[PDB]
C-alpha cells in the first residue's frame, strides 16, 4: 500500500513530537527531555542519555504524531551498549488514544547487545518475550530490523531474515510508533544494574511503514 518513509533528517514537528519534561515513573528511572533529543549531521536520529545532576537521569523518546494499523514496520537502528538500559523501537497505544494497552516491541537490552528481545502487549497482557542471538554485536553498527503486523500474526525479522512469529491474540488498534533509551530500576534481574554510565546514544538511520 502506501509508504511512509521517515529518512529522520531533521525534526519535523508536524509528524513528530519529543517527549519532555517527565518521567514514566515505574521501572523507568529517568526524565524525558527534549534536548536529549538530536540529529546528526548526516541525518541519524540520536536519542541521549545524560546525568544532568549526581544521581539524576535525562534521557530520551520520540514518537508519531499520527497512528498506524496493520503492515511492515522496518527500522535501520543502532542500540546503546551498558548494564541497566534499554534501547528500542515499538508500536503504542494505551489510554494515548483511550483505547486498551497495545503494543509491539523490539528492544536491545543493553547489558547483552549480542542478543535482541522481541515481545507483545494485547490488552494490558505481556509475557511474550523471546530472547534471539543476532550472531554480532548490534552496537557497532546499523542493521535492519522490523516486525509484519497482521491480524494473525506478527512476524519479526533481521536484515531480512525471519526469526519469530506469534499467532496468539495479536493486537489489534493502532498505534504510534515510538522510539525511546532509558535507564531501569528494580528490574536488574532483567536489565542488570545501572552504573551510571553516561553519556549513552542510541541511533536511528531511517524508519518505514509499508500499508496493508
Ligand atoms: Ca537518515
Amino acid at each position: 500500500g502506501s509508504v511512509f518513509w521517515e529518512p529522520l533528517s531533521y525534526f519535523n514537528p508536524s509528524t513528530w513530537e519529543k517527549a519532555d519534561g517527565y518521567s514514566n515513573g515505574g521501572v523507568f528511572n529517568c526524565t524525558w527531555r527534549a534536548n536529549n533529543v538530536n540529529f546528526t549531521n548526516d541525518g541519524k536520529l540520536k536519542l541521549g542519555l545524560t546525568s544532568s545532576a549526581y544521581n539524576k537521569f535525562d534521557c530520551a523518546e520520540y514518537r508519531s504524531t499520527n497512528i498506524y494499523g496493520y503492515g511492515l514496520y522496518e527500522v535501520s537502528m543502532k542500540p546503546a551498549k551498558n548494564t541497566g538500559i534499554v534501547s528500542s523501537f515499538f508500536t503504542y497505544t494505551g489510554p494515548a488514544h483511550g483505547t486498551q494497552w497495545d503494543e509491539i516491541d523490539i528492544e536491545f537490552l543493553g547489558k547483552d547487545t549480542t542478543k535482541v528481545q522481541f515481545n507483545y502487549y494485547t490488552n494490558g497482557v505481556g509475557g511474550h518475550e523471546k530472547v534471539i542471538s543476532l550472531g554480532f554485536d548490534a552496537s557497532k553498527g546499523f542493521h535492519t530490523y522490523a516486525f509484519d503486523w497482521q491480524p494473525g500474526y506478527i512476524k519479526w525479522y533481521v536484515d531480512g531474515v525471519l526469526k519469530h512469529t506469534a499467532t496468539a491474540n495479536i493486537p489489534s488498534t493502532p498505534g504510534k510508533i515510538m522510539m525511546n533509551l532509558w535507564n531501569g530500576t528494580g528490574v536488574d534481574d532483567w536489565l542488570g544494574s545501572y552504573n551510571g554510565a553516561n553519556p549513552l546514544y542510541a541511533e536511528y538511520d531511517w524508519v518505514k511503514y509499508t500499508s496493508n
